[PDB]
RNA sequence: AAGUGUCUAAGGGCGCAUGGUGGAUGCCUUGGCAUCGAGAGCCGAUGAAGGACGUGGGAGGCUGCGAUAUGCCUCGG
């Protein structure tokens, strides 16, 4: 998973693009799991956690980091 | 001829032998009861107490959490 330390250099738009990419990846993983071709089921939790990480970074950046 | 004379058990009773059922007794316990010594004595429109509905790779309950959903960040151990 992407680390907060290496996340904290993207300014705002790179963070937003990363969040969009992560949401798309999570969507794809959900579909693959639904149709039964996903083997490593830990990927869903990993992607959910990195989405939460990006959201946390954005929010704390807004609220006087 | 006259006379004397057993036994059996369809079922039943008593006593043993050997089983069944049942869960008393004995011995226990992540459960209670009664106090003692320290704290803290309020929470809420910055939305409470308490909930409904969801959330995990696999159905449900409990427990945690809230679409960032058995979790996110920071500092300590
Ligand atoms: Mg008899
Ligand atoms: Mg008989
Ligand atoms: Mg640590």
């Amino acid at each position: 998973g992407v680390s907060p330390g290496e996340l904290r250099e993207l300014t705002d738009e790179e963070l937003a693009e990363r969040l969009r990419e992560s949401k798309e990846e999570l969507f794809n993983l959900r579909f693959q799991m639904a149709t039964g071709q996903l083997n490593n089921n830990r990927r869903l939790r990993t992607v959910r956690q990195e989405i939460a990480r990006i959201y946390t970074v954005l929010r704390e950046r807004e609220l006087g980091l």
